[PDB]
């Protein structure tokens, strides 16, 4: 059965806890768990009351997401197809219960100082069902860096390591991201100076420029394993293709005519469109502690308006990052 929340969050985790992000599915806490950074993901389950302007997931369809988040977890482990670009999955439990005080309080302060678009979480019986993801601390959102990354050289990095995590899931489980926009990319500092991943046995490094990108956020995500495909079926979705205002709402409509609304099947082409619309992102809506004002940033930036320009005719990550003359 289902266990309390006391069980995942104890009072001194319950007490460390800050709330960090959140989307319709729910919402997203930092804490510390035995001495290290975690990121806990919260969503309500099988019960019948509204969510953020949505029906609640019943058991199996959440399962999808909780497979898919195992499955990246164990690339950082693997050999063949290797990646250490997703992000690693502690543990899963199912918990019952009223949503504890302490964490409606981290809410509000994150209500008052940023504000929310979801409703507080404090409708919730001493009954309800919520699936509770830890996963390790990946940094800061590439939203959140707009302003701190030091110049376009990280900006290549950010985006060779993107497409190298998505190649490797590609090539090793047929994945598509499919909500790739810019709070789901984190950034972490590392001191390593190169990155290594491994791509069907061959292995190949990436410069870090001193950061380390962690992928997130897999509640729209597909891939399959040995024919079963696990995927979120959004066919029958509206407001998904009727958002405006940023290129990240044409995304979906996008995704949408490249699959017919068959999201079962598999378009790697979606992971092409959010490295474009990322691309895009970081030609315009960004600025760097260096500008570009000698010869060889102004060669990246040429490399990165080329990739711009001409990614869209590529076929996958795959084929990107094979392909592509910005990572050569
Ligand atoms: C929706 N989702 C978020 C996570 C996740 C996993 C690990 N971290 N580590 C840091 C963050 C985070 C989330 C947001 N805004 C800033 C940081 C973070 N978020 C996993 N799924
Ligand atoms: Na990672
Ligand atoms: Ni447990």
């Amino acid at each position: 059965g289902p266990v309390p929340f006391s069980h995942c969050l104890p009072t001194e985790k319950l007490q460390r806890c800050e709330k960090i992000g959140e989307g319709v599915f729910g919402e997203v806490f930092q804490t510390i768990a035995d001495h290290t950074p975690v990121a806990i993901k919260i969503i309500a389950i099988e019960g019948p009351d509204l969510v953020n302007g949505s029906h609640q997931k019943t058991f199996e369809e959440i399962l999808p997401e909780i497979i898919i988040s195992k499955e990246l977890s164990l690339l950082s482990g693997e050999v063949c197809n290797r990646t250490e670009g997703f992000i690693g999955l502690n543990s899963v439990h199912c918990v019952q219960g009223s949503y504890p005080p302490l964490l409606l309080k981290a809410w509000d302060h994150y209500n008052s100082t940023k504000g929310s678009a979801n409703d507080r979480p404090d409708f919730f019986k001493d009954d309800q069902l919520f699936i509770v993801l830890e996963f390790e601390f990946g940094g800061i959102d590439l939203e959140q860096m707009r302003t701190k990354l030091s110049s376009l050289a990280t900006a290549k990095s950010i985006l060779h390591q993107l497409t190298a995590s998505l190649a490797v899931a590609e090539a090793s489980l047929r994945f598509e991201h499919r909500d790739l926009h810019w709070g789901n990319v984190l950034l972490k500092k590392t001191s390593l100076k190169k990155l290594h991943y491994t791509l069907n046995g061959k292995s190949s490094t990436i410069p870090s420029c001193g950061l380390q990108v962690s992928i997130i956020d897999y509640t729209l995500s597909r891939l399959e394993r040995d024919g079963i495909v696990v995927f979120c079926d959004v066919s029958m979705d509206e407001d998904l293709f009727t958002g405006d205002g940023d290129y990240q709402f044409d995304i979906y409509r996008l995704m949408k005519k490249e699959n017919n609304n068959r999201w079962g099947e598999y378009h790697p082409y979606s992971n092409v469109l959010w490295l474009h619309y990322l691309t895009d992102k970081m030609l315009k809506q960004m600025t760097f502690k260096t500008k570009c004002n000698t010869p060889a940033m102004k060669q990246i930036k040429r490399k990165i308006q080329e990739f711009h320009r001409t990614m869209l005719n590529f076929s996958s990550a795959t084929d990107l990052l094979c392909q592509h003359s910005l990572f050569k």
